[PDB]
């Protein structure tokens, strides 16, 4: 028993690492096959941030220019394109150490484990979800875009995240890994709004489950709801409106606490209305939302 | 900017995590250079556990009897010793992908990584702290025994905590990795009293600090404290009591936000007796004491 914040094992990803050097920028490239991935900001100097133009910045750049060492061995770049906000930069050889992977478009609220790199170095892991307004909240300082988020299914890596840059309210931003943003965001030093944001329902339900089966139970009550009532304090609140989709992905975990949906939908409304009384669950004393319901039985059955 | 509660990369620990069968029984086993370290309970039966004579049941067991694979290729064991409460299973072949490594003895108080495994395959990596009780509250299935807690400094892995069991309420207990059990655990199934704990005071102060430094300071005030006075409030609420040597560690998270530890000490004072008051700090309703002061300034320097 017991329920943590759990990241995925990072040593496929670590061995994709790389460091990505153009002019006076650093930052992180991830090496997969004979291409390398990184934030096509690494072309700008400080100054360039104001309103890049990209493709003229990168028409004065040749592959000699763009750096790219893997620990201490230097790669050779035999090519380099910008697709959306991304480079890739062909090199010479394929990574001995590329994993099965995929680039996968996470959807809001889906989670993903984050390797948080400098100068090509992983420093840490964390797990995180992508908000339902399209930015994450992480750890990141000067030097950590081209860090990656992942899921890993087996054997399999699927990339679906690289880090390129903190808003002025400390939240962060990123693309997939073919350099499309997640949310309305661009790669340029601007003040830019992220949407309205709301709290995952479908995760603080899972996470609900997860504090029964591990032992959490004082919140359980005497009463059930409908999506009608519960999705009017979920508006009240800024909580995701409840679908039958969400209660469907919840089936296993309803099936195995024996808990009806609705009636974990009850739990929730009375903690939303009334709080958690100087009360914690699972170590929490807020409602956490960072757990997906996939993601609750996989930690709950020790899926490896 | 950003604050996660982040774990080591755990790609070095990956490499080194083997499955053990011994009759029935199979849990995860470390290989470093040509020794296999698991818990010595892998050799019990359920029905061993309630009072297992460990010295007895071993004498039955032959090298031949442990069985060591790592991902798909098996280990031959030509030695089996006990150490305490681990086992030790020579094997011929060096684990080619043995990190530096040293074995370490943590304090209470302090925090490591675990990459939960099953069946020798990581499942997931996540930061806890040994509680001053030295239990820990971890995320352990059947099977997950064995798993191992670290910390990584550039490229050496201190291992510090091998799993063991769960107690009857639900908490962890583990051993160093020369098998003595941290706190006053024994390795059988019998009600176990895990000590009076208490909150590190210390670890929430530096968290305290992460807070400000990472954009959070509602709670810094206009008062300050001593240590005797402060100690009166710790006592009161379950703290560990404040030293000079903890005000010591906490020096440099001093001097980079200017605030000095006893100020730092009446905010904290204030929280415990007031609350939060529905507010938040780093995305937490309650006080955090999973990072100590050199995590903060590790996490808050990017070091890799
Ligand atoms: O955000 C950026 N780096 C970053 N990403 N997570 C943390 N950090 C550092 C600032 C704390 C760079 C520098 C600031 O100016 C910009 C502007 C646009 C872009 Cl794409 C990147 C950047
Ligand atoms: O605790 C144990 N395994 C474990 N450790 N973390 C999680 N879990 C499973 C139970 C949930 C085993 C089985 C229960 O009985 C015992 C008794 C003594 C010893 Cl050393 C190990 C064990």
């Amino acid at each position: 028993s017991g329920f943590r914040k759990m990241a995925f094992p990072s040593g496929k990803v670590e061995g994709c690492m790389v460091q990505v050097t153009c002019g006076t920028t650093t930052l992180n490239g991830l090496w997969l096959d004979d291409v390398v991935y990184c934030p096509r900001h690494v072309i700008c100097t400080s100054e360039d941030m104001l309103n890049p133009n990209y493709e003229d910045l990168l028409i004065r750049k040749s592959n000699h220019n763009f750096l790219v060492q893997a620990g201490n061995v230097q790669l050779r770049v035999i090519g380099h394109s910008m697709q959306n906000c991304v480079l890739k930069l062909k090199v010479d050889t394929a990574n001995p150490k590329t994993p099965k992977y995929k680039f996968v478009r996470i959807q809001p609220g889906q989670t993903f484990s984050v390797l948080a790199c400098y100068n090509g170095s992983p420093s840490g892991v964390y797990q995180c979800a992508m908000r339902p307004n399209f930015t994450i909240k992480g750890s990141f300082l000067n030097g950590s875009c081209g860090s990656v988020g992942f899921n890993i299914d087996y054997d399999c890596v699927s990339f679906c995240y690289m880090h390129h840059m903190e808003l002025p309210t400390g939240v962060h931003a990123g693309t997939d890994l073919e350099g499309n943003f997640y949310g309305p965001f661009v790669d340029r030093q601007t003040a830019q709004a992220a949407g309205t944001d709301t709290t995952i329902t479908v995760n603080v339900l899972a996470w609900l489950y997860a504090a029964v089966i591990n032992g959490d139970r004082w919140f359980l009550n005497r009463f059930t709801t409908t999506l009608n009532d519960f999705n009017l304090v979920a508006m009240k609140y800024n909580y995701e409106p409840l679908t039958q989709d969400h209660v469907d992905i919840l089936g296993p975990l309803s099936a195995q606490t024996g808990i009806a949906v609705l009636d974990m939908c009850a739990s929730l409304k009375e903690l939303l209305q009334n709080g958690m009384n100087g009360r914690t669950i699972l170590g929490s004393a807020l409602l956490e939302d960072e757990f997906t319901p996939f993601d609750v039985v996989r930690q709950c059955s020790g899926v490896t």
